[PDB]
């Protein structure tokens, strides 16, 4: 295959002259940044590309500039092409190693100045950040090397090829190569230089090439730790090593996106506060172990810091160079088959995180990756896992500085070796305890294939050398869904000799037979307990842990049962927690023409809407927060499930139970909500509790002092009492008022001081209800009892295919009788309307019973629903009314679950109160779906502008209600392709399905499916 | 028509002539609720109805001005937000339309630009496909 | 400084074409001399819809080497990100605020929103004109 | 008016102890930011606020913080106040020189470290690049000085008062003064440390202060130029000076 370069289909080839990994370190002294805009051409495939060892700057100079780093399918116009979305299947065809003939390769081109004294003063060097997929660097019309490794770094030597003055780079760089088969996440494809290109300056006789830091106690009380640092000097011309270690900051120091961010040294004086000095003597080893007296502990919840300042030192005594950075003491062990940190048993409140910018794909600023974390902080996550690759490596500070359990992943998926499988098979379902055979038997192509061990190793190598002085950074990991081989092996023996210090974890290998964790993703609570069991032996003893490295996939509304996942996780020793898929959507800002406007709107793209070949649709957007990084209800739902502090409300007492794994309750403030005056609970440690007596009803826990990134008076956790369902005192009016009462051919009018109730016989709909200067009537298409929701991302697989079939969205009402007599015990009339609502098509149906009994400032309505008939639907996705709210209408205001949108197994996090519409920021999902339900109503007032307020009641039993003017939503493909009514409706439920997370994982729990049976439920219509 | 964007007798010149297709557009919100989406010298106005073809519409001898939206209560709308939206599209179809001026602060709209009191003569054609 | 008696330069705000042309004439000599130029340090306030009439502005500067051309008043609207009840919709939604919504005792109202770009500095219908 | 601090009515007061103003230019190895959290509290007035010369950081600590640069009345959940807008009205009553009686004073504080040899190396200073409305300023206890003028600059030399370790740096801020008068801006009335803080470094036994650098063309034909260097350097522990032209970027 000539027509396709050697080096990409050559497996083996994983670089050319790249300098050996080596911890990173940013110094400013030594980091110039070549970013900024570069000369770029794009060519269909590599033989259209210039011969580099000719190409001159006046040539190149002449082209058209693209700024470094960024994508090239994200520029101004879509100039260069644009991002296409694949899940598992490969977007080129596979015939390993080779890719495609026609493979992208961008060029580009700049310069930079060198001094005269520069050359005699430096080792000159490139550095890569990463680059997409792999390509070949020029310096001077002379090659200098080649290197693949998409999210890795890359240090080449420049010294041989630099020239006084002008010096040229050039960098070919190509889409495809043998090393996407081995990229496949689930994510956009995007190439070019998207991370920071540096030209490094180190001194040139000696230099610090490389630092390696270990923190281990030496006892089994976790007290005093024995400081390892061996530092590999590069040359001949340096006598030692100075270091001093500093004081420690407490883990609770102030940070801001400005403070994590600057990069200042050189005559910044790094810290004074010294606590222990040691010196190397001239011609020794250039490393040493100190025992140190009783360090402060580093966790991810108080991320405790030593700085120190390591100087190499010459013969005449002066500092060639200086490397400042931090040490936290802590130790990671599998003990007694958990994993532990300074011999605790830790619990993963975890996240996993992509990079991603709406704007620039992964070429994501520092400044928002900070966004991020604060914001993971702010809603209780304290890990989070590098799903799945390592990201740029100055995020890794921010890690250890902001306190996070980390999970750093190599760049390795291999996941659409499946996908002919998956089709060739008709494979509906993947299980977490099962699903590794489907693997085994394309393992072969890749993992198990001995042409990638090198490339394999090479991702496991790169993962760790950068990133091995991190004490954020508990667990690697080698990749995602690249099925389980031989290579695997090599990677997990690679590593652990690298880095004993910490623990390996893959997924893929089921048996944990070269991993140190067990690890699921989205399993039931009977597989998750079926693997517990099978592997605690006798004495109650267990080998290896679980986590869940993804569950809860939040896809849109959702995810449902968080409640039941913790529940779990709390219960049994042997499981340790898990990570949310995912942080955030992967929306692209793009500009939609709108479905309901027939003008063009911003939005936010997945799969299809830049038009691919093949596509994976809506899969990209299923985070915990929006396409622009924002909590959306499923965020909010987490931070109350992952609450590090328990408050119950009982029987006149207050138990709080502490439920971090380190930090005490102390820097909380716990207030009585009811008084607003603070409760004085006693300092609790891990797993104590206190009860205490009170009167109170709600209990908050929040902070005493700016901590962190997190303000003072930022809530952590809350209790409630339970709320009984009080029904309100309402005065009924049953004075004797005569009532005009015409029961026509068609319609059926009520008509009273204050009072017009018009209903139509034929359809059982409500023409008009003005009562007291406030109008309502039924929104009317079929039936006055509707059922259908607009489908969420979960509903889609299954439930929606069912409710589908089953006709649900089509039901019918058609009235058999309807029955009018004057009133009895005060009422006006009593109107009974007798149907069979039935969908067209089908026999099944519901006898239902419908009773107005009309007052003059109140109407009752009494509704009996009896199930019927052959070939039934398993569930209903809701049940309830539909009202026209009259054009007076302004606002609304509710006892119930609030501020935002609550679902039966999506509901927790929604604290009882009464909530105004007008206080309240209405969530607007990013790809349209059922929203904007209010579960466990106690009731709603619906106020009329200068006609007071419509109070409406569900007697015994707390009810649903949404309201909105919003339509077309099931169609509607993005936010702005959302209809709307010129008035607002009432949706008026008896009972909501629940939500899930089907889309991938399980389905809605069978006490919150909204099961097919009888419904009975009365309402009270009460006007002020 | 002019286009791609809103135009007004004092403030058109920016939008050249040409064929515009509304879904082409990134319709402007104005922060403070206000007069807006008005095209001035249009030639002729094509509406397309699903299913249905076009309702072709032009004024004789002259050139005319339209608005299509849905929005309502932009008087009393402080923010954007606040503006009100029908459940059905209007068309503003406008035989003249006054200058917009700078009289906030500045000189009114000059005097071939404002829209004087006198009689009005207008022919429309409403041409179905 | 009106008169220019401790400047170098004659400087207007908002004047009409009237008022440009008699200080031209008052201060231009028989000879067609002139000691000092005129520029408009802030004309076409570009509050909102607008600014008209930018057209006969540049007319009149490309005409006379006397005048040396302006500034439009100003770049950007000055907008605070605020939460503000929707008069629509009774909801909370993310707007622009200007006085009056931060509830001051004494406030100029809308007179901050007064930019080519709007609070969010994107090009308004001003500046495309 | 003792109840208003004298500075506070005195439009002769326009400093106290400020540097000359001079051409600014950054340098990355001179300029040292002092941005990121503070510690800060607001008062009603003067009379409220702490006499510095007794704050220590232990108690300082104590407080929120603050992010600088930043206006305090653009903070999460406007917890110090809210923007006012006026275009041509004061915010005020007009009692030229006065400002109001009451008047919000923010408080705010932080340490930096300083080396031994540092002291020994280098000149040190404080640069604010602007703040609203002025403000006096305390290193390590002690009163440095005083400053008006918003969207101006200014430095201090911080030299005397500087330790080797802990050092603390106390900013009083006001909102009003006599100085509202002549900043009457058609804009939003905002306040605090709203542009960079900077510790400055500066070479001790000679630096560069101020720089004037002129293009005058020699001729009524607009070709050859003369190109005017003025330099002021201080200090005696120096040679000369050198300079280099490079070729054009077009
Ligand atoms: O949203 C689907 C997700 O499914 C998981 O199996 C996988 O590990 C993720 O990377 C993503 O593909
Ligand atoms: O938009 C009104 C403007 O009026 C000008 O006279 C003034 O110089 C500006 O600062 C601004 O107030
Ligand atoms: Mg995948
Ligand atoms: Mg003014
Ligand atoms: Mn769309
Ligand atoms: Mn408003
Ligand atoms: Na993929
Ligand atoms: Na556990
Ligand atoms: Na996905
Ligand atoms: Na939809
Ligand atoms: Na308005
Ligand atoms: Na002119
Ligand atoms: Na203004
Ligand atoms: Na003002």
């Amino acid at each position: 295959s000539c027509l396709i370069p050697e080096n990409l289909r050559n497996p083996k080839k994983v670089h050319e002259n790249r300098l050996p990994t080596r911890a990173y370190y940013y110094d400013q002294d030594i980091f110039e940044s070549l970013n900024g805009p570069w000369a770029f051409a794009l060519f269909d495939a590599p033989l259209d590309a210039p011969d580099a060892k000719n190409l001159d700057w006046e040539t190149a100079k002449k082209w058209s500039t693209i700024s470094v780093p960024s994508h090239w399918e994200l520029q101004e116009d879509w100039k260069y092409g644009k991002p296409i979305y694949t899940n598992v299947q490969y977007p080129i065809p596979i015939d390993i190693p080779n890719p495609p003939t026609v493979n992208p390769t961008g060029v580009y081109a700049r310069t930079f100045e060198l001094d005269s004294k520069s050359i005699e003063s430096f080792e000159h060097r490139l550095r890569f950040e990463g680059v997409d997929n792999c390509y070949e660097l020029y310096v001077n019309g002379q090659y200098v090397g080649f290197n693949k490794g998409s999210r890795n770094g890359a240090e080449f030597d420049i010294q041989k090829y630099v020239s006084e003055g002008e010096n040229l780079v050039v960098v070919k760089v190509f889409k495809w190569s043998d090393s996407t088969y081995i990229e496949d996440q689930d994510q956009w494809w995007l190439s070019g230089i998207y991370r920071d290109v540096s030209l490094l300056k180190l001194p040139k006789k000696a230099h610090i090439e490389d630092v390696r830091v270990t923190t281990t106690f030496v006892d089994s009380q976790y007290q005093d730790a024995e400081l390892s640092v061996k530092v590999d000097v590069q040359g001949s011309s340096y006598d030692h090593i100075n270091f001093t270690l500093y004081e420690p900051e407490d883990g609770s120091k102030v940070y801001d996106a400005s403070s994590l961010l600057n990069e200042e040294n050189g005559n910044t004086t790094f810290s004074t506060k010294e606590f222990i000095s040691f010196s190397t003597k001239k011609n020794e080893e250039t490393a040493f172990k100190i025992n140190v007296k009783a360090p402060e502990h580093w966790t991810a919840e108080n991320p405790t810091l030593y700085k120190y300042q390591l100087d190499l030192i010459g013969s005449d005594g002066s500092v060639i160079q200086s490397i400042k950075h931090h040490v936290g003491f802590r130790q990671v062990e599998l003990k007694d088959g958990n994993i532990t940190v300074n011999g605790k048993d830790i619990l993963f409140r975890g996240v996993n995180r992509h990079d991603h910018h709406p704007r620039f794909g992964r070429a994501v600023p520092l400044d928002f990756v900070v966004r991020d974390l604060i914001l993971m902080k702010k809603f209780n996550i304290n890990a989070v896992r590098n799903s799945h690759y390592p990201n740029h490596p100055k995020v890794y500070d921010l890690f250890d500085k902001l306190g996070f359990w980390v999970i750093d992943e190599a760049d390795l998926e291999t996941h659409g070796v499946q996908e002919p499988f998956n089709r060739h098979t008709n494979l509906e379902a993947e299980y977490p305890d099962t699903k590794n055979k489907l693997y085994d038997v394309n393992a072969h192509y890749l993992s198990d294939n001995p042409e990638y061990e090198v490339a394999y190793l090479d991702r496991a190598s790169q993962l760790v050398l950068r990133d091995v002085n991190h004490p954020s950074i508990i667990i690697w990991s080698l990749g995602n869904e690249a099925c389980y081989g031989r290579n695997h092996k090599a990677m997990y023996k690679l590593i652990k000799q690298l880095d004993p210090t910490r623990l390996v974890h893959y997924e893929g290998d089921l048996n944990a037979l070269s991993a140190d964790i067990f690890s699921f993703m989205y399993p039931t609570f009977e597989i998750m307990e079926r693997w517990r069991k099978n592997h605690t032996d006798e004495n109650g003893k267990f080998e290896k842990p679980l986590i869940l490295c993804e569950y809860g996939h939040a896809m849109g509304n959702g995810p449902g049962s968080l409640k039941e996942y913790q529940e779990l996780f709390y219960k049994e020793k042997f499981y340790q927690g898990g990570f949310i898929w995912e942080w955030a959507n992967h929306g692209i800002e793009f500009e939609d023409v709108s479905t309901a406007d027939g003008k063009l709107h911003k939005a936010y793209a997945y799969g299809g809407d830049f038009k691919e070949e093949v596509h994976d649709g809506v899969f990209i957007m299923d985070g915990l927060c929006n396409s622009e990084h924002n909590p959306t209800p499923g965020l909010v739902e987490y931070k109350k499930v992952i609450e590090p502090v328990h408050i119950k409300i009982a029987h006149g007492s207050v138990t709080i139970t502490n439920k971090h794994d380190f930090i005490t309750t102390d820097h909380l403030l716990f207030i009585d909500k009811d008084t607003g005056k603070t409760i004085d609970v006693p300092s609790l440690k891990p797993e104590e509790s206190v009860t205490i007596p009170s009167d109170t009803t709600y209990v908050v826990a929040v902070l005493k002092d700016d901590a962190g990134v997190l303000k003072a008076g930022h809530e952590i956790a809350w209790g409630q009492a339970e709320l009984p369902l009080k029904v309100p005192d309402f005065v009924t009016e049953t004075a004797e008022k005569a009532a005009k009462i015409n029961d026509g051919k068609r319609y059926v009018s009520v008509e009273s001081s204050g009072l017009h109730f018009i209903l139509d016989k034929l359809l059982g709909k409500i023409e008009s209800l003005k009562v007291k200067g406030k109008e309502i009537s039924s929104k009317f298409e079929g039936s006055s009892i509707t059922f259908w929701r607009p489908p969420t991302n979960n509903d889609e697989p299954r439930d929606f295919k069912n409710w589908k079939k089953y006709n649900i969205d089509l039901m019918k009402q058609n009235i058999h009788g309807v029955s009018v007599e004057k009133g009895s015990n005060g009422s006006l009339a009593v109107v009974t309307v007798n149907s069979r609502i039935s969908p067209v098509v089908f026999y099944y149906g519901f006898e239902t019973v419908q009773k107005y009994t009309i007052f003059a400032n109140k109407i009752n309505l009494n509704t009996s629903m009896k199930l019927t008939g052959e070939y039934q639907p398993p569930d209903f996705p809701r049940v309830g009314y539909e009202f026209w709210l009259g054009d007076s209408y302004e606002s609304f205001e509710w006892l119930g679950r609030g501020p935002g949108e609550s679902y039966p197994d999506k509901k927790e996090s929604q604290r009882f109160g009464l909530y105004d519409s007008k206080d309240v920021e209405e969530f607007v999902y990013d790809y349209p779906q059922e929203n904007g339900n209010h579960t466990d109503t106690h009731f709603l007032n619906i106020k009329f502008e200068g006609a007071g307020k419509l109070s409406i009641f569900q007697k015994e039993k707390p009810f649903n209600f949404k309201i909105s003017d919003e339509y077309g939503v099931d169609e509607a493909a993005h936010a702005c392709d959302v209809k709307r009514y010129g008035r607002h409706y009432l949706r008026l439920d008896h009972a909501i399905h629940g939500v899930g997370s089907e889309a991938c994982g399980p389905a809605v729990l069978d006490q919150y499916r909204l099961k097919a049976q009888d419904f009975n439920f009365e309402f009270d219509l009460a006007f002020e």
